[PDB]
């Protein structure tokens, strides 16, 4: 499969300034569920602002960058490059890589965060015409998920 896995606000925001604009440990243990013993492809600004690979799954990063070289990781130059990684692959971000990769995928697992951030980077339009709606699970509400945020699996009719 060919998968997105993307966390985004009720306008779409996914980042600002390199970070995510949420705090929800809710969907960083759904991000590590999902992808654990998997593979994650990400763009070069992605992954740099995190700065080092997810543990326990492949960590894959689209760069023009020829020097680019970090341990843990590996490298490609192309989008043609991610459809010949085996396995259940998934686009981790940013928005240049949803941009290329929205047309191109099996489906997607959303995190709506029900609430409006200021943000610099945003995940492409998409209606749900084009996409059924396999699952949506509400996140719980708590002390350190305070934000409401809800789970959708979409997948392209
Ligand atoms: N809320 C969420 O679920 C997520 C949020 N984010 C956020 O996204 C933001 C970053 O997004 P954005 O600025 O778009 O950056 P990206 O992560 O998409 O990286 C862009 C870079 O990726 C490389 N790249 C993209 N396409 C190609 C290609 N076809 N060939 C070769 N290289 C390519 C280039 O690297 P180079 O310049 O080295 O050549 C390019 O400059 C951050 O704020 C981060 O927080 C990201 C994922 C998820
Ligand atoms: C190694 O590169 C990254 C690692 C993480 C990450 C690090 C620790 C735990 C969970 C995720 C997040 C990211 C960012 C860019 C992302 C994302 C993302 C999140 C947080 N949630 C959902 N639902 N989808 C995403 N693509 C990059």
């Amino acid at each position: 499969t060919l998968s997105i896995l993307v966390a985004h606000d009720l306008q779409r925001v996914i980042g600002f300034e390199n970070q995510l604009p949420w705090h929800l440990p809710n969907d960083l243990k759904h991000v590590k569920k999902l992808s654990t013993g998997h593979t994650l492809v990400m763009g070069r600004k992605t992954f740099e602002s995190i700065g080092k690979p997810l543990p326990n799954r492949r960590n894959v990063v689209l760069t023009s960058d020829t020097s680019f070289n970090v341990e843990g990781v590996d490298v490609i130059h192309s989008i043609e490059d991610i459809y010949q990684l085996p396995g259940h692959v998934f686009i981790f971000g940013g928005q240049t890589l949803f941009e290329e990769m929205i047309d191109k995928v099996d489906d997607m697992y959303i995190t709506v965060i029900e609430g409006k951030f200021r943000g610099d980077t945003f995940f492409p339009p998409y209606t749900f015409e084009d996409w059924e709606v396999a699952s949506s699970v509400e996140g719980k509400l708590d002390e350190k998920n305070t934000i409401p945020h809800t789970f959708l699996h979409l997948i392209r009719k």
